[PDB]
Formats: structure tokens, sequence, C-alpha cells
């Protein structure tokens, strides 16, 4: 089941947004009109990747110790993080952004 998480204008290109469902915090990223959803917690220290997190193209930088992840694959781009992010399916219908919060997946 895909759940409406936010509306598209809440996440403009180059921005991120934290959403929540059940226990789970999820970061929504808009990269040039394409939407991506990952776990919100940085895998180094669990800081929110949607709190002061710079987005440079499709690479998000954690504000705390400058760890970086590709928001497409969840793959690490710069330490201190070691583990990739969980990634969630995400779909746009009209102005609605829908995320399947039940379907977290993880590389490697
Ligand atoms: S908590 Fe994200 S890089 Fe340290």
């Amino acid at each position: 089941t895909f759940t409406k998480a936010c509306s598209v204008d809440e996440v403009p290109p180059g921005e991120a947004l934290q959403v929540s469902h059940d226990a789970q915090k999820v970061a929504i990223f808009n990269v040039d009109g394409e939407f991506f959803a990952t776990q919100d917690q940085c895998t180094h220290g669990e800081w929110s990747l949607s709190e002061g997190g710079y987005l440079d193209g499709d690479v998000v930088e954690c504000s705390l110790h400058m760890g970086k992840f590709c928001v497409r694959t969840g793959k690490v781009k710069s330490p201190p993080p070691c583990e990739p992010l969980k990634v969630y399916p995400i779909r746009i219908e009209g102005r609605d952004v829908l995320v399947d919060f039940s379907r977290a997946a993880l590389h490697a």
C-alpha cells in the first residue's frame, strides 16, 4: 500500500523533507523533478538527513560529520558512514507524493 506522504511543492528540486509513518522516519528528496525516498537516519550517527542536510545533485550530505549518500541507491559516497540507506518505493500522482512505507529495501 502506497501512502500519501506529502505534496510535490513541499519538496522543490534540491530540497529534502522528512515524513513519518508508523514508527518510521523517511527522507524525501527531489532531484531535478525526480523523487527519491530513503531512511531519514544517517548510518554514521543517526542524524536526520533532512535536517540541515545539503543536497548536491543526487548526493545528500549529512550536516553532522559530512557523510554523503547517493539518494538513488542509498549507496555511501563519503565516510564516516559505512552502511547504505534503506530505500523505499515512491510514486507521484498529480501533486501527491506516495511512498510504500512497508517496502524498505537495502543494498549489500
Ligand atoms: S551523523 Fe551523519 S555523518 Fe555523522
